[PDB]
């Protein structure tokens, strides 16, 4: 909220290149309604900010100590954003990893992309319990990371993926999960 100060709800985008998180700021990029000044992939920009319901949805953070909150802070609990992307049948890469072990010990929520699901699914389940093999429960199970199974190509997913994230800066506000 803005009574302890609305601290910029940075919604950073991890992953892995593979399980195309590119593909999701692209998809995303042709559905844009705000941004800065460019969100073309060019190591002086690229990401962009979105406004939809018109909650500042600031994309990928500016890695200047380290990627995700720089760690060294238990006095300013920052209004982060970890979005986890996967991709159908890959599950969790080593990238996905390091940023998830990163990101889950801030005391914040973690969002699976499971891209490539426009498919019938490889295995959603079994990726699940890799999420929660890092102790990230899905929502569908009770912990704190909730699962897209979307697709950005069709387009149908890239809705849900922004639905879900909206629906975080509300469900933080009161108490998450329990």
């Amino acid at each position: 909220g803005s009574h302890m100060v609305e601290r910029p709800p940075v919604v950073t985008i991890m992953g892995h290149v593979d399980h195309g998180k590119t593909t999701l700021l692209d998809a995303i990029r042709h559905s844009k309604v705000t941004e800065q000044e460019a969100g073309g992939i060019t190591q002086h920009i690229g990401a962009y900010q979105v406004t939809v319901n018109d909650k500042k949805i600031t994309f990928l953070d500016t890695p200047g100590h380290e990627a995700f909150t720089t760690m060294r802070a238990r006095g300013a609990q920052v209004t982060d954003i970890v979005i986890l992307v996967v991709a159908a049948d890959d599950g969790v890469m080593p990238q996905t990893v390091e940023a998830i072990n990163h990101a889950k010990a801030a005391n914040v929520p973690i969002i699976v992309a499971i891209n490539k699901m426009d498919k019938p699914e490889a295995n959603p389940d079994r990726v699940m319990q890799e999420l929660m093999e890092y102790n990230l429960v899905p929502e569908e199970w009770g912990g704190d990371t909730i699962f897209c199974k979307l697709s950005a190509k069709t387009k149908e997913g890239l809705d849900h993926l922004l639905e879900m994230i909206l629906l975080v800066s509300e469900m933080e506000e009161l108490k998450a999960n329990p």
